[PDB]
């Protein structure tokens, strides 16, 4: 069975501040398991993890090393701060998306740069969660064609 | 019936007509006749048009104001170049998405910038002809949420 | 006789679609100019060719341009190039205040060559340029007298 | 009978010779116009900051619009901007020549992103417009 | 058949109207056509102040046209979308510029083509475009 | 109930080997004295900074940070305090500006309330004065 | 007896005019500094050359400096160089936070050669600076009593 | 006859209070000049206003400027543009070698519209400028 | 019993996994400084916290410094200052070559501040970079028996 | 009578000595050869000469000073680097045509600005050893519209 | 048999007046030692430099060179390495990092096979090690 | 009787040879001849020195060490590129003054950086050939303080 991993950088485990499920937001928890459960009804396994750090970040990369095909990262600030990442991810050899929930563009300067977009498959940006469905199914798709 | 304009920009029409295929065999018209076909069997109207030149685009960004609800946009090259077509988008205040077949970032330099991705609602970039559908899906979406807000 | 050229650039034409149009504008602008003694035309187009083809045919024929290039005052070297090539002086119009707009909005491929420029007083702008453009070719035919 | 206050900055004080009419010729013909009008005109110019400022601040509460040629301070002055958006007596620039065909350094303003409107290059019409323009501004209050 | 296609940008049309002299843009035309169907080959030309002309022409060339010969007057500075159209259809090209863009404008110095081109020359007035024919039959010959 | 949270990022804990803790002590010290509590905390990695920062989600009415290098660095520790809307001031114990260049940004200056910089250890007993004074004021 | 001189720049005055006005501030950091044994003066002006020659005055009299230099911050090389001609340690304050402002105000002629800057605190942030300017001169104080 | 206007800028005044002094400079530069059969004015403001009021009432009875505009060097686009308005040639000095200093201190608003430039030389550049100055006004 | 520490931060783990690795430079540099009579300690991580907290540990205890700071060197601020507060003497290693890979690779934090810089030179560049911290430290003790 | 000058700086002579070839068998003798020989058919003079240094180029643009009518120059590095060579063709005035066999464009980016592109007459770049075929093609259609008017 | 060159740059020869001299003789005994030979040359202008470069092609087969200041501003002597093609190693004695912006930038660092800056004359020593050892794993 | 060296660098000796003139019939040879002779009035010794090339000046430079007390260079284009003779005046730790003949500030723009001018003791620019009979008063003014 095929595998995929989804990885969320600083913050994202904040998403849905205060009573998420009282409006129609939502938290990381619902995104993971519908993600999670969504890759298995294709007959997908897929793992996700969450961090605030470089180090737990990227030690989970390389845990991914050989035993993941695909992944699909939103790594939150650290897409305009780490190049430690960047060569995390070239280094296990693994194709991935980048995929950021706002539109990255419409802020600050700072955040137009990424050290993530010229080496990644592809990048979807300001969708919302829904950026992370689309994510998935081209992983899928892409896993599919090999 | 809320619709859905598709708009393609200089040099898309060469899809799939080099020899030594970048993407494959599809062409322009698969993707367009692709598109339209599946905003139709989910009960929605899509149009679709492609050009070469800054004139042409933004006289048809012009002829879909107040009859169209949502654009999906590859600018091609003007994505870098043009703030007509930024400006028209703009003042027809029709949100769209810029979607483009090759990753724009793993490219020349000068390719990093452009006058549309700030005000798009979303980028989708890197993926292929498969852009196109999932910027499809996210126009539909919001599309169903104007539906309701009608109600 | 003496000429004047009154070029609007991209969405111009989408002027109070969204009271004041481009029409009423340009409508007015002629009549001012009429009753000042002086033929004006007007031209608007979303695209380079459209617009660099209308100046080369000003060319000998028309003697003060007033343009509002829209989004190209920011992109077309070409038009001005084309301003350039004709020989025929120019005042750059612009409704809005450029300068407090995005920092891209702030360059602009005309206004070292024009003969003037003016932001930000809306419509009126364009007739501050029309009684300027006037009372230069009144210098000029008195000069040619 | 409302009020208009036009400001000249450094060196305009020298035109005529300065690289024909001199201000003093443009401060009568706006004062004078605006006066036909049924508009109250005064005028100031000095060659320092905080003679320009002080000016500015005695116009707070009884000053309706403010036209300004700034001259070199347009591209030095964060201060007389600061005593523009200090009073908040909407102003329209001014400048002369064609700020934009000469030293790349006159291409930057801190007045034009917070003026009304600006007019470069016409001349001493372009105090005219100018003065057209606020009145029609204070037509409309 | 080899055939050579010659593309004029943007002001073009206004040589020989208003630096270099008497001879128009037609006479250059008419000229390196002559020149070039004298030598056995075959050359098109074409003129045109918009981007939107001008890439459906360099489209038209494409599987036909064997090198291309441009002047793309301002474009060289603007036109992202005239470099991949080239790029697209994959015809080697020559840029020529009448007058040298290097003694101009700071703006002028940037090009979105001379990066891609085969070669530039610049600032040698019509017999740029003498020098450019001379290239690319020299280049077919290869071939 | 009126509570003050104080942060030091980076390297800061090598304060004099006044130390660290003589100023995480006399802030805490001084806050008690008004009436109000204050929690302190010190690393030297943004994982562990910005879990504290968001630990305080909620239950903290202000923040005091002197970030060290990530002043420069964070746009991480940037987010983790807007995400957690509680206003902070940023101090810092040298003059930045009288430093190398890439000292002279930062990605909080923005965002904060207010910044003090180069009054050594008293930069924190101001920082602290007017977080109380912000506090009372709500 | 020590000296601190509080110096206010170009719009100053216009403080509360616009409910605390510069008046309020000058008097409360005089009577303040006043009422700790320290004699203080303030003086505000729209002028580089009125700034200047205050600055100038203070040479061999003033033993600390508390300025608000205002718009000057970020274009006066002169009172920047008129600080350091009279060798006296100054502290710079701003009402307002100028780096969550435009980005011509993230840069200044003082900052890097004032003992320390204090921005977005409000009036507040000048009793910050009286502060720290009274405890510095307490220590030198003491030294020489200690000396 | 022919007269020398000697300018300078602020802080200038403070030189020798933190040996020569600006008075010692000016008064020597003065007894130089009318020694030689030139007069010298001389004049030292801290403020735009005052240094360009003195710059626009030299116009057309002053032949020669030396100007050590200080700190205005680097920020008067006003005191370049009152220059350039009474079209006087000037000489431009500087105690210290400005380009030994901050980076900021590399750029001039006067420099390219001097006729010259003398920087580190300390007060002999004054000299030099007022040589140069009356070698100017003798070929006139 | 003078010590050497050798440091390697993110990514560096990976060496020989996509023949020789981490653990085998490690292991070579320990018995050749230990053969030399030094000590060498190492440590690797992909963490800012975890390298500095390294680094702060070796405050007054360890004498010189081998670090390949892998991406760090470009991002950094932080490992520099920890470098800069304990006041050892440190070495810069890269197995490739900097300044023959992508723009934002010329720029680093550390560097400036380095005793010196090898690049380039693969596993080799630690050998010669522990060539001269023994150097070093073989003059010191010569001085010191001199003296 | 006119002369032309032909200048090639640092490197060129190491034209056509790479083994695994550029440009061709073609060597810097060549190219010298070829001109001077065209040249001199024509009835022109041309001199040529070749350094890897800027005080040599330098003399021998000194040396041209009063009695050489055109320059073809192809300075290699040293038109990213030279200002002095700037100055000693601006110091001599003669006209010059900058050559460059390959296209600089399409390089480095440091390789982009040049000191003298600005105050040549022309630029040929990337057409090979042809370059200086039109470069003195051109020298030589200047130097007889001097003739010409020398009436 | 394999033949290293070894090239110092401008003022290079101005050094304590170890010498110039002293690291010249100290790798051409290093490499000989070894089996090798190695030449040495020094100057203070491109054309001398380029000269020597161009002398070396097909016959020497790899080059250490320390460029003095030609490191910041000569393209000339890149592209004369590059025209010879024979592999490289920079070498610097002082710490380039550490001084004016301006020496900040190589035009050989790029292309060179690597760089050794601030480890003074014992840089040397690890360029010509290293140069072996690649004429080796050949 | 302590030494002081007068260098020029390239093109420097074009000096009034161009027709359509510039300054003036005076050559470079006139100004070094008026240079030396003023010195060696005054008690003082003077060599001059020109070439157009780096290794010729940078070579005269590393001579007058430990014999040349003062430095007059006008280094000419050099002042813009030589990174070289900077580092050349250095080593021998002579103090210089810089001179140019044009205001090179009233130019080109790359014109406004040198490599020369913030090591120098001061420098004198666009008085022509008064330049240098300054340059000569400063340098014994200064030798004089010893």
């Amino acid at each position: 069975m095929k595998k995929i991993l989804l990885l969320n950088g600083p913050n994202l485990n904040m998403l849905g501040k205060r009573e998420p499920h009282i409006y129609g937001s939502q938290t990381l928890s619902d995104i993971e398991q519908h993600l999670q459960q969504s890759a298995q009804a294709q007959g997908y396994e897929l793992d996700y993890f969450q961090a605030n750090g470089e180090e737990s970040l990227i030690n989970r990369i390389h845990q991914a090393f050989q035993n993941t095909d695909f992944i699909i990262i939103n790594p939150g600030a650290f897409t305009h701060t780490s190049v430690a990442i960047r060569d995390a991810l070239l280094a296990v050899s693994i194709p991935f998306i980048e995929v950021h929930l706002s539109n990255v563009h419409a802020r600050e300067p700072f955040r137009h740069h990424s050290y993530l977009s010229d080496v990644a498959k592809g990048v979807i940006c300001g969708l919302g969660a829904k950026g992370y469905d689309y994510a998935l199914d081209f992983a899928i798709s892409e896993l599919q064609k090999i």
